[PDB]
């Protein structure tokens, strides 16, 4: 990641978090629509399950500066999604969806340039996420 | 559908109405989570059906003095949904899941009678589009 | 916007105008400086995205005694703005920035009864291009 990637993280958040919430669950929506199979580990209000993570990519942007420093955080997540039965082939499906939904709620709105930007963000918490 | 009953819908509609967006939303996650086989009849944006879902539900909270006044356009919707491979059978669960989805957004903010008087709405459109 | 302002806005501005290069200029640098993470979202020359803003405000000046002439265009403006990443929160620092850069240069030169008239012209201009 860098310097423009870090700065296009962060103005693409002005718009995103104002409408965090529609995107997290038209994130959720999206990705029962298109694998129907893991909306069944999701136990959870899927109200509350939305304003989860979506907290942790404002964790992200918060933190997008030194990333490293996040590594500790998103192993201890990393761990945790395990034992929901979240496994690798699921991450670049998840990956795929949110981006699809953060596009589809903003629009032209969400940049192209930012889009890349966040694709090259989830991809790194992904794979440190999978140990 | 009695003046008290009809009290209420104008009522939390206020609650409702506000909070559209996400509760919308939410309604269409817990829908393909729930009864997973129908997401595939929803071949549009999710996003833009919420929106068109919600606007629904205004112009009926809108009418509900005279309810007889919608029984055409509540027809007009009931073909189109024939033609969508909507089957009558969809509608319980359907209503079910809506106002299941309304209630966990909302709270306490959403008393029992709020969804009792909804309950029965949904109900009353639900016939006149099957027509 | 009355009669006395539309006055003192076509003063500053034969004043901004002579000297329109060197503010347009001072006012990215300061833009830059305030404000670390919106150079990013400039994707063309500076000297040049330059000509363009001291364009639309010629244009402004060129039209101030009629507004309502001007809504088009600037309605336009903020509608491929938005599709820039650019988000509401902006424009009051290029606001609060511009002021101080047009004053910055001029000095006493940009009388304070001018200061408050371009404060609210550019008021405006946010409303009616921020939707
Ligand atoms: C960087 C990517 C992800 C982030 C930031 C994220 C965020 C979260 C968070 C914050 C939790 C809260 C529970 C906890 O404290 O561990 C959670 C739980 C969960 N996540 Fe993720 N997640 C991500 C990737 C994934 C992927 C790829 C899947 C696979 C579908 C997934 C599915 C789940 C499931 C099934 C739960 C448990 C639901 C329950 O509470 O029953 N997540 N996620
Ligand atoms: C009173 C209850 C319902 C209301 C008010 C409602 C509302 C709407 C509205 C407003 C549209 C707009 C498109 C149009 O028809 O012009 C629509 C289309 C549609 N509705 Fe419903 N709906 C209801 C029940 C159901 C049920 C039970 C199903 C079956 C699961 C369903 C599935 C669909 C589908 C699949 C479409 C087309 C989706 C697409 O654009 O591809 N709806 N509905
Ligand atoms: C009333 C205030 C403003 C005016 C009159 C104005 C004027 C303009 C004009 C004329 C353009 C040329 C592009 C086009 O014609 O579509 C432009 C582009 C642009 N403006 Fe503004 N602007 C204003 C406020 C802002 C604000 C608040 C921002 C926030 C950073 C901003 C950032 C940009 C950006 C990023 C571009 C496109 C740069 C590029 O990629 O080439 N402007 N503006």
């Amino acid at each position: 990641i860098d310097q423009k990637e870090k700065e296009l993280i962060k103005e693409s958040w002005k718009r995103i978090e104002p409408n965090k919430n529609e995107i997290g669950l038209l994130f959720y929506a999206n990705l029962f629509k298109e694998e129907p199979t893991v909306s069944v580990l999701f136990q959870n209000p899927i109200s509350s399950q939305s304003r989860k993570l979506m907290q942790v990519l404002g964790i992200l942007v918060q933190g997008i500066d030194n990333l490293e420093g996040l590594i500790p955080t998103l192993q201890d997540l990393g761990r945790r999604h395990k034992q929901y039965g979240v496994v690798d082939s699921h991450y670049p499906l998840v990956g795929d969806c949110l981006l699809k939904s953060i596009q589809e709620y903003l629009g032209q709105g969400f940049t192209e340039e930012a889009k890349a930007a966040w694709t090259k963000v989830y991809g790194i918490a992904a794979q440190v996420m999978t140990a």
